[PDB]
Parts: C-alpha cells; sequence; structure tokens
C-alpha cells in the first residue's frame, strides 16, 4: 500500500503539473493575442468577446484535467476500500483496476 500510494500520488501529480503548464501558456496566448487586438482597431465588444471565448475555452481546459483527478480518485478509493461482494458496473473502472 506504501509503493502503490506514491505511484498513485506521484501520478496525480503530473496531471496537475501538466494542467498548471497548459493553463498558463493559454492565459499567456490571450494576453498577447489580446494585446494585439486591443492595440490595433480596438473596440469595446469585440475584444469582451474574444475575452469571453478565451475564459470560456480555459474553463473547459480545467474541467477536463479536474474530470482526470476526480476519475483517478475514484480509482485509488475503489481499491483501497475494496473488498468481496462489492460491485462495478463502471466496466472502464473495472479494466483500469
Amino acid at each position: 500500500l506504501s509503493t502503490l500510494e506514491a505511484e498513485m500520488a506521484v501520478e496525480k501529480k503530473a496531471v496537475e503539473d501538466q494542467r498548471d503548464a497548459d493553463l498558463e501558456a493559454r492565459a499567456q496566448k490571450l494576453e498577447a493575442d489580446l494585446a494585439e487586438l486591443e492595440a490595433e482597431g480596438a473596440k469595446s465588444d469585440v475584444r469582451r468577446k474574444v475575452r469571453d471565448s478565451g475564459e470560456r475555452e480555459m474553463r473547459q481546459l480545467r474541467d477536463r484535467a479536474q474530470r482526470e483527478l476526480d476519475r483517478l480518485d475514484e480509482i485509488w478509493n475503489t481499491f483501497t476500500k475494496l473488498a468481496p461482494k462489492q460491485l462495478i458496473v463502471d466496466e472502464v473502472l473495472y479494466r483500469e483496476l
């Protein structure tokens, strides 16, 4: 249980580091690309539509990564608390186990 808990946290951390690296890069792309639009023929409403599409895209990026974290925690919890008579209806989670 010690070695597996470690590996599981390392793998779970690798997803956290990957998420933080992508959201920062996407945010930088927003700053740089939004600066071009604000410095060149800028208008109030259009820039808001570009940043809204930027915020919405960033939201989806964090949601996806959080889904994997939720899936990972669902996998580690099921193994530690596992016992006979337990029923697994996911079938993809069972394949992962």
